[PDB]
């Protein structure tokens, strides 16, 4: 329960077992589970990603449905319709509930100020690669709890993090 007054600040993303999350302006696997585990915890909330984020979804979708949508961009003539566009994280992070939806760099930046994080590892052996987007390594202040490896519909192999902070 999120009292009306606070700011909760969550990160939710996918990686490989590797840390990546992010290779040539998209993910590299595709996991339907994961697509509905990230509708199921940012529906009704605020979600805040980086511009290039923002260019990886595609055009006719964006901005999600259900969800108020903050791009963040030092482009002041950026455009992105149904959105909105801010130049700093601390702007994007005004709502009772956000959710930080990516990507490397701004999960980097928002770690910080967060609380929760909902993380999907994909057992896929990508190792890390020049140019790739990367996940955060969250340090001991984080705790929570590991679920187990299953396999998802298409085959590939997955378990969800929940884990938090004060
Ligand atoms: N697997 C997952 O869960 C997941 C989730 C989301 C995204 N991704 C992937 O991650 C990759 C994108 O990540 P990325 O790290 O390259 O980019 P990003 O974090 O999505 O976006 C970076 C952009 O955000 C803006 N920005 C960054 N810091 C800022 C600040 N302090 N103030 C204002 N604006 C700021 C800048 O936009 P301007 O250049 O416009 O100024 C910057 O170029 C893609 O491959 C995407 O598909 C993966
Ligand atoms: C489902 C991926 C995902 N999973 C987790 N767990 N956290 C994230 N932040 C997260 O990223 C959501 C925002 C980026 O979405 C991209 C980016 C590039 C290529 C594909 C997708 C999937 C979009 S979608 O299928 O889910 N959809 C139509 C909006
Ligand atoms: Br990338
Ligand atoms: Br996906
Ligand atoms: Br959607
Ligand atoms: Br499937």
């Amino acid at each position: 329960l999120v009292p009306r007054g606070s700011h909760m600040v969550g990160l939710i993303w996918a990686q490989a077992t590797s840390g990546v999350i992010g290779r040539g302006g998209d993910i590299p696997w595709r996991l339907p589970e994961d697509q509905a585990h990230f509708r199921e915890i940012t529906m009704g909330h605020t979600i805040v990603m980086g511009r290039r984020t923002w260019d990886s979804l595609p055009a006719k979708v964006r901005p999600l449905p259900g969800r108020r949508n903050v791009v963040l961009s030092r482009q002041a003539d950026f455009m992105a319709s149904g959105a909105e566009v801010v130049g700093s994280l601390e702007e994007a992070l005004t709502s009772p509930e956000t959710w930080v939806i990516g990507g490397g760099q701004v999960y980097a930046l928002a770690l910080p100020y967060a609380t929760r994080c909902e993380v999907t590892e994909v057992d896929i052996g990508l190792p890390r690669e020049a140019g790739d987007a990367l996940a955060p390594v969250l340090d001991e202040t984080w705790r929570g709890e590991t679920g187990e490896w299953r396999f998802s519909r298409s085959g590939l192999r997955y378990r969800l993090y929940s884990y938090h902070r004060s």
